[PDB]
C-alpha cells in the first residue's frame, strides 16, 4: 500500500542545509568547553538541597554551557530555510519558547547509554545527575529528562532525522506569544514533510516503524520538560547571588 514519493529536490536541498548547520554549530569534541567557568563538584552524596542550594557548585558551568547552547542554537535557527523570513519578534519569541527543548535534543549527540551520562571529554566534562542536582534542580526534572535522552536514543535516528527533528521543534505555530502562526505554519509544514518523505523512503525497517509519530511524540515529551524546567528555574532564581552563577542570555530566555 504504503506510496514512498521520492525526496523533492527541495526536500533534499533542505536536509544537506540543516546537516551542514548542524555541523557549524555543534563541535562533536566538545573543545570549547574549557573555556566556561570551572566544574566544581561539592560533596553530596545524601542529596541536600539544603547543601546544594548553598553551593550551587555545578551552577556557573552548567549555565556556561547552557548558554554557548543556546548562542548555536540562535545559529543554527538562523540557518532553517524559511526562519529569517518570519519577522524579528517571532523569531525571537521562537528561540526564546524552544532554547531548552533544543538543547536537551541536541545533548542527545553527548549522552551515552554506556553509563548513562553526557560524556563531553574526560571526567571533568562527563556530566550526571548528580550534577544536575548540583545546580539546583530536583529529580521531578532529572528523571524525566534521563528518561527522554534514554528513549531518544533508542530511535536510532539518522542524522537528517535529529536535525530535522531539532527545526520542526523551533519552528512551532504553537508558542506563546507568536504573531503569524499560519507563515510559521507553513515553514514548519515544509520540515515536517521532508521528515516524513525521508523516513519512508530512506529510513531502513525495522526502525522506521512508526517512526514519524514517535518523533512527534518526543516533542510533546520536550513541553513537558520545558514546563517543569521553568519551574524549577523560577525557584532557583530565589536564591541569593544566583544571577551571577548564571549569565546574561540564560537570565532573558529563563526569566
Ligand atoms: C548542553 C549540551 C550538552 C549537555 C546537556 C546536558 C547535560 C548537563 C545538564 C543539562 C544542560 C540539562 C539542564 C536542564 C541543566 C539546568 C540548566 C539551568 C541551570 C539553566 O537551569 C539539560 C541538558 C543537559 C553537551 C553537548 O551535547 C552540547 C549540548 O548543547
Amino acid at each position: 500500500d504504503s506510496l514512498r514519493p521520492k525526496l523533492s529536490e527541495e526536500q533534499q536541498r533542505i536536509i544537506a542545509i540543516l546537516l551542514d548547520a548542524h555541523h557549524k554549530t555543534y563541535d562533536p569534541t566538545y573543545s570549547d568547553f574549557c573555556q566556561f567557568r570551572p566544574p566544581v563538584r561539592v560533596n553530596d552524596g545524601g542529596g541536600s538541597v539544603t547543601l546544594e542550594l548553598s553551593q550551587l557548585s555545578m551552577l556557573p558551568h552548567l549555565a556556561d554551557l547552557v548558554s554557548y547552547s543556546i548562542q548555536k542554537v540562535i545559529g543554527f535557527a538562523k540557518m532553517i530555510p524559511g526562519f529569517r523570513d518570519l519577522t524579528s519578534e517571532d523569531q525571537i519569541v521562537l528561540l526564546k519558547s524552544s532554547a531548552i527543548e533544543v538543547i536537551m535534543l541536541r545533548s542527545n549527540e553527548s549522552f551515552t547509554m554506556d553509563d548513562m551520562s553526557w560524556t563531553c571529554g574526560n571526567q571533568d566534562y562527563k556530566y550526571r545527575v548528580s550534577d544536575v542536582t548540583k545546580a539546583g534542580h530536583s529529580l521531578e526534572l532529572i528523571e524525566p529528562l534521563i528518561k527522554f535522552q534514554v528513549g531518544l536514543k533508542k530511535l536510532n535516528l539518522h542524522e537528517e532525522e535529529h536535525v530535522l527533528l531539532m527545526a520542526i521543534c523551533i519552528v512551532s505555530p504553537d508558542r506563546p506569544g507568536v504573531q503569524d502562526a499560519a507563515l510559521i505554519e507553513a515553514i514548519q509544514d515544509r520540515l515536517s514533510n521532508t521528515l516524513q518523505t525521508y523516513i519512508r523512503c530512506r529510513h531502513p525497517p525495522p526502525g522506521s516503524h512508526l517512526l514519524y509519530a514517535k518523533m512527534i511524540q518526543k516533542l510533546a515529551d520536550l513541553r513537558s520538560l520545558n514546563e517543569e524546567h521553568s519551574k524549577q528555574y523560577r525557584c532557583l532564581s530565589f536564591q541569593p547571588e544566583c544571577s551571577m552563577k548564571l549569565t546574561p542570555l540564560v537570565l532573558e530566555v529563563f526569566g
